[PDB]
RNA sequence: GGAUCGAUCGAUCGUUCGCGAUCGAUCGAUCC
């Protein structure tokens, strides 16, 4: 049954204009999208039929929309299927389209089939339904539909011009700082869009206020640790592995010019990737000895890499748990690396590691951030015993970290692991939501609550604080363009969207002149001679293999441990560089139709041409510019 | 495998305010 809070907020599309509906909740949400789905294909006479769809950005969405169409949209003689990734393989898209109502297509087969020649005009549906509208930023599939659509609408050829009512729970902030800009940002989302009216509950706010979802804030500055005993010890070894690294490289510290560099930080990461990728390129012509050479920075500097993350590990959740990252990294690469570069780090961390132990071991040295993160919940669980919490991490090297501290602590026992009978769920990225707890995490909250800050840095206080701020702005500039008429907001929005247009059209890249010499690709750490260019054959105008029998016998299988399809061919094992100790990431194994093909990947290559004698160094495909030869399977 | 979005950090230009902007790196999440 519909409530007045439901009409309200479908009033305004209900008239035949696109709307900007932005309901917080779920359900309604659902429901006001139901709504005028059913008065859309009512509204038809004899003779007409609508052909409205609705874009659902994530596969459990889509699941959950498809059945509550089906559902509903059963009984009155309307015909509703819907399309994804493991449905689209072969099947006439087009004939579902002339022959469905009610698709409910992720927006990404939309693309792919406007880009492939299928559908060719966007005028064959007659409703747009955008869920979650407002990830319509740039280059994103809806903005892909929507780029599509002002090019069918501002090119002279309007003809059944299907509405595009967009649907979403919060309109967006942006980067805004002043209420012009803010209004100058929603005023961009809703061109993108190309909507005239951005509907809000404004009669009924006592019907939200019901049900609301609100949380209240917590914050909880913390200090960091003062005993930074094994950050020392860390700090010796990582000073170590960096002095006997610069015995092969005297100018070490010249191929990176950014600043000086701190341990256990993400600009030490940065660091330590960019002199990664900076001695690939080396152009020693013994060609033996460089590729020892090249293996024993690309070792060290690893090492360095994953020094640094237990560092972060250490300096933000508990310390036994990095030891333990540090000691399960050192036993699966010394499983696969057996040389003496590998015997000395090794033999190093070990002769670190009774030290490393001994101060683990000690109750005196526990980080007060988990302290007073323990303190908090065991209030608030002897508070409430029935709460179920939400822990959020930044980074999935946390995640079972702390589910490790909550299965060895003995102060609490209510808690269950809950890694993403339940009772805390820790998770990274995203229920009843009773506690939400963000530790070091910086990002949404709006995805008797709480909402418990807790951090080191005063950085991420202040940006919530402004975060709070530019959602006050957010609102007081949606009321204000609600304030407004349909008239002036269709010719700003006609002017923004002209300039859009012609921004786009005028940022067009050419295309790029083929090289007429065979360059070929090496390993990263290896240095040893993969394949060719004139070997490489390219599928879909994304996917690159080796066609070569040569090639064939350079790898090796090792079976993946996430194998999925998606709509073209089937994943079956990666391949890495067989050697004598290289096992580096090159590619995948698949199959496309009935072949075995290792489609590889750039990013974990060099690239080098024989002529010049240069190694430059590419990171995706695009970048890479080359005769890119389709792939025939008439060869093999 | 490929593309896309979001968060942090760094480099470069323009104005000594708050900064604005092209590029780049790491981590996490989605789809094909
Ligand atoms: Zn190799």
């Amino acid at each position: 049954k519909p409530r007045n809070y439901q009409l309200e907020l479908a009033l305004p599309a209900m008239k035949g204009k696109n709307t900007i509906i932005c309901a917080p909740t779920g359900c309604g949400k659902t429901f006001v999208s139901l709504l005028i789905c059913e008065h859309h294909l009512k509204k038809f006479p004899q003779g007409q039929k609508g052909k409205v769809v609705f874009f659902a950005n994530q596969i459990p969405v889509y699941e959950q929309q498809k059945s509550v169409f089906s559902k509903y949209f059963e009984r009155h003689g309307y015909r509703v299927t819907g399309i994804s990734g493991a449905t689209a393989e072969n099947v006439p898209v087009e004939q579902i389209v002339e022959n469905n109502d009610i698709i409910i297509l992720t927006p990404q087969i939309l693309v792919n089939n406007l880009k492939k020649g299928t559908i060719p005009s966007l005028s064959i549906f007659t409703l747009m339904i955008f869920d979650e509208c407002h990830n319509t930023s740039k280059q994103h599939p809806y903005n892909m539909i929507m780029f599509n659509y002002l090019d069918q609408k501002l090119g002279g050829s309007s003809g059944p011009l299907p509405q595009v009512i967009g649907l979403t729970a919060s309109v967006g902030v942006g980067d805004a700082k002043n209420t012009d800009e803010a209004l100058d940002y929603i005023c961009k989302l809703c061109a993108s869009l190309d909507a005239s009216v951005i509907a809000t509950v404004k009669h009924n706010l006592e019907e939200l206020e019901q049900v609301v979802y609100k949380p209240q804030k917590f914050f909880r500055k913390v200090e960091s640790r003062i005993s930074d005993k094994f950050k020392y010890i860390i700090a010796q070894l990582m000073r170590d592995t960096e002095s006997l690294a610069k015995r092969i490289c005297k100018d070490l510290e010249n191929l990176s010019q950014i600043q000086n560099r701190e341990f256990g930080t993400q600009k030490y990461e940065q660091w330590i990737v960019t002199v990664q990728k900076a001695c690939m390129v080396f152009q020693m012509p013994d060609k033996d000895e460089e590729s020892r050479i090249c293996k024993a920075l690309f070792l060290y500097t690893s090492h360095l890499r994953k020094y640094n993350d237990a560092l972060i590990i250490s300096e933000h959740a508990r310390m036994k748990d990095a030891l333990d990252y540090l000691k399960d990294f050192f036993s699966n690469v010394r499983a696969a690396g057996f040389d003496e570069i590998e015997q000395d780090l090794t033999q190093r961390f070990e002769e670190k590691l009774q030290e490393l132990e001994s101060v683990s071991r000690d109750p005196s040295n526990e980080n007060p951030k988990l302290e007073d993160l323990c303190f908090i919940l065991q209030e608030e669980y002897h508070l409430n015993p029935e709460t179920i919490t939400i822990l959020f991490v930044k980074t999935r090297a946390l995640v079972d970290a702390l589910k490790n501290w909550i299965e060895g602590n003995p102060k609490l026992s209510f808690l269950k692991p809950g890694i993403l009978d339940h009772n805390i769920l820790i998770a990274t990225s995203v229920a009843q939501c009773n506690l939400v707890i963000l530790y070091e995490y910086v990002g949404n909250v709006i995805k008797g609550s709480k909402c418990f800050l807790l951090t080191s840095n005063a950085g991420v206080i202040e940006k919530e604080q402004i975060n709070m701020y530019k959602e006050k702005m957010m609102n007081d500039s949606i009321l204000r363009l609600q304030t407004w008429d349909e008239a002036v907001f269709r010719e700003k929005i006609l002017h923004i969207q002209t300039h859009e247009k012609f921004i786009r059209d005028s940022q067009e890249k050419p295309k790029p002149v083929p090289d007429k010499e065979n360059k070929k690709l090496l390993c990263r750490k290896c240095k040893a001679l993969a394949c060719y260019t004139a070997d490489v054959r390219v599928i879909e105008e994304c996917h690159y293999t080796v066609l070569g029998d040569a090639f064939k016998e350079c790898f090796v299988s090792r079976p993946h441990p996430k194998p999925k399809q998606f709509s073209s061919f089937e994943k079956r094992a990666k391949i890495f560089c067989a050697r004598q100790n290289c096992s580096h990431d090159w590619g995948i194994h698949v199959k496309y139709k009935t072949f075995e093909i290792p489609v590889i990947k750039i990013e974990s290559f060099v690239v080098e041409d024989i002529a010049t004698g240069v190694q430059t160094l590419y990171s995706k495909w695009k970048d890479f510019h080359f005769e890119k030869i389709p792939f025939d399977p008439a060869e093999m």
